C-alpha cells in the first residue's frame, strides 16, 4: 500500500549521459551507439538565441567544434548532422552502456520520468507528464539542456523527450528524439505563450482508482453520470473531455475495485463541483493528473 | 525555475540490487563489496512472522539455505551473521558495481530517495522523509523488502534505511543498515500504532522560500514574529517546534530571497490560520514538509 509519484530507475539513462561543448556553450548530450544527440542551440551564443539561423550558424561549425566529455574522457566526433532542432554527433565510439531503446514521440496526457542534468553528469529524477498544451512542468535550471525524458517497459528505454527551452511562464518545452518541438515550440528566445492546460482527466479517473486499491474511499458517492453529462461539467472544469478510449484504458481498474468507471466520474464530477472541504486524497489536497491508468496498474502491481 | 519531488539517480544503488531467497519467502538485499545485506525476517514463513525467535529460527539456517541471485547469475555464501534486523550474508564475489558507501542513520524530518525492487529488480524510484514518528509513507508492496533509502553526495552513496513492514495503518517501517529499526517498531506481524505524524515545519518553510526562489509569491504577507509566538501556533497545528538550528539551517535560503526566517513563519502562521483560499503552492493545495532545506539549496542550484 502507499501511493508515490515514482519515477523509472534512471541507471540505463545516466550511462548515456554525456556533455556537450560548442565554442561557450554546454549542454547535455544523449550517446545512444556511436551517436551523441543534443539540442541544436548548442551553437548558438546567448545573442544568437535571440533570432537564430540554424543553418547558417552550422555552417561555421567542424565536427573539431563539438567538445563531447563522457565522464572524464573525451569522445572524437567523425559527423555532424542537424534533424529538426537536434543535433546528431556521430562519435568514433559505440556506448558500451547503450541500452535498449527507442525513440517515441508522446501524446499529451502521458506521463514519464525525466534525468535532470548539468554538464553530462545527473542530478535528479522526476516524474511528470506532457500536458495538453505541449508543455511540460519541470525542475530545470540553465545548463539542464539535452536532459531527455523516457519510459522503460523491462529492458527497453523508449526515450521520449528531450529539454531545450523555458518559457517565460517558468514551464517547460522540448523535442521528441528526431528533434520535433512538442507543441507549437521555436528553440528561439522570443515570448511563446503556452495555451490552456487542461486537467488531464482519465489521469484523475486513474489517481481516483488508485486512492480506493489504497483505502482512501470517502470521496465514492452514490451517483452515476453519462459521458456526454460528465463532459458538460468537465468543460466548465478545464478538465479534458472523457471518451470512450479512456472508459476502455480504464477497465482493469474499475474491474480490480468494482466501481464501473461512469460511478467514478460521478464521484469526480462531486469533488469538481463541492471540492474537497479540506480533506485530501492520497495526501494531495487538489486532484492529480500525472498518473496514467497504466501507471497505476504497473505501481500497483510491482512491475520490473 | 520549477520545482519537483526530485529522488537521487538511482543507477549506483541499481547495481547493488539482488533477490535473497530462504525456504519459500523472497525479498531483496543490497550487495556492496562481498556482503548482502537483507531483512532478517527472509527466514520466516508466514506463520513465523506472528510471533519469531528469530536466533531459534536462524539455527535451522546454513548458508546454503540463502539463495542469493545477481541478475540471472547465484552469488556463493560463505558466511552468515544476524546484525540487530538484517541478516549479513558473506558472499565469495566482491560486488563489482559496489559504488563509494557509507551506512548513516538518519533523523526524522530528513528525506531521502528510495529504489523500490521486487525479486532484486527495479520498479522505480521516489522521495520521502523519516516522518517525526519514524515511520516512511512509501509506496510497498508485499516482495518490496530490502528495498533501501539513500541520499548520493557526488560519489558517495550513504544508505539509510531499508525496507522491513508495513503497518496495519498502510503506512512503513525499516531500519538503517545496521539493523536497527527506526522508532519503536519490531519485526513482527503485531498490531503497531503509529504516533503523531506532525508536519515538518523547517522543511516547509524551506519549501516556502523554493516557491518564492520559482515565482510563487502570494502567501509573502506583512508580518513578522518570535520564534515562541510561531510555536504556539505549530503546537496548535501539529507542526513541530521551531528552533535556532532550524533558523540557522534557513540562513541560505533566507539570504538569497532576502526574506528574514522570522518574516517567513509569520507568512506561514497566517497559511495555518487562513488555509490557502483554494489557491496553489508550487502546484500544491497544501504545506509541503518533504524537502528539506538542503534539497531546496541542492535543487535549486543543479549539483550533480
Ligand atoms: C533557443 C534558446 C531559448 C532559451 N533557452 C532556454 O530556455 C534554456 N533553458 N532551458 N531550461 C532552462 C531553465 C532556466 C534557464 C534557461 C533554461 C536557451 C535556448
Ligand atoms: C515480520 C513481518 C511483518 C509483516 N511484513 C510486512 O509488512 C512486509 N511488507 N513490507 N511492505 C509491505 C507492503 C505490503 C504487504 C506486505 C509488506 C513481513 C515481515
Amino acid at each position: 500500500s502507499g501511493f508515490r509519484k515514482m519515477a523509472f530507475p534512471s541507471g540505463k539513462v545516466e550511462g548515456c549521459m554525456v556533455q556537450v561543448t560548442c565554442g561557450t556553450t554546454t549542454l547535455n548530450g544523449l550517446w545512444l551507439d556511436d551517436v551523441v544527440y543534443c539540442p541544436r542551440h548548442v551553437i548558438c551564443t546567448s545573442e544568437d538565441m535571440l533570432n537564430p539561423n540554424y543553418e547558417d550558424l552550422l555552417i561555421r561549425k567542424s565536427n573539431h567544434n563539438f567538445l563531447v566529455q563522457a565522464g572524464n574522457v573525451q569522445l572524437r566526433v567523425i559527423g555532424h548532422s542537424m534533424q529538426n532542432c537536434v543535433l546528431k554527433l556521430k562519435v568514433d565510439t559505440a556506448n558500451p552502456k547503450t541500452p535498449k531503446y527507442k525513440f517515441v514521440r508522446i501524446q499529451p496526457g502521458q506521463t514519464f520520468s525525466v534525468l535532470a542534468c548539468y554538464n553530462g553528469s545527473p542530478s535528479g529524477v522526476y516524474q511528470c507528464a506532457m500536458r495538453p498544451n505541449f508543455t511540460i512542468k519541470g525542475s530545470f535550471l540553465n545548463g539542464s539542456c539535452g536532459s531527455v525524458g523516457f519510459n522503460i517497459d523491462y529492458d527497453c528505454v523508449s526515450f521520449c523527450y528531450m529539454h531545450h527551452m523555458e518559457l517565460p511562464t517558468g514551464v517547460h518545452a522540448g523535442t521528441d528524439l528526431e528533434g520535433n518541438f512538442y507543441g507549437p515550440f521555436v528553440d528561439r528566445q522570443t515570448a511563446q505563450a503556452a495555451g490552456t492546460d487542461t486537467t488531464i482527466t482519465v489521469n484523475v479517473l486513474a489517481w481516483l482508482y488508485a486512492a480506493v486499491i489504497n483505502g482512501d474511499r470517502w470521496f465514492l458517492n452514490r451517483f452515476t453520470t453519462t459521458l456526454n453529462d460528465f463532459n458538460l461539467v468537465a468543460m466548465k472544469y478545464n478538465y479534458e473531455p472523457l471518451t470512450q478510449d479512456h472508459v476502455d484504458i480504464l477497465g482493469p481498474l474499475s474491474a480490480q475495485t468494482g466501481i464501473a468507471v461512469l460511478d467514478m466520474c460521478a464521484s469526480l464530477k462531486e469533488l469538481l463541483q463541492n471540492g474537497m472541504n479540506g480533506r485530501t486524497i492520497l495526501g494531495s489536497a487538489l486532484l492529480e493528473d500525472e498518473f496514467t491508468p497504466f501507471d497505476v496498474v504497473r505501481q500497483c502491481s510491482g512491475v520490473t
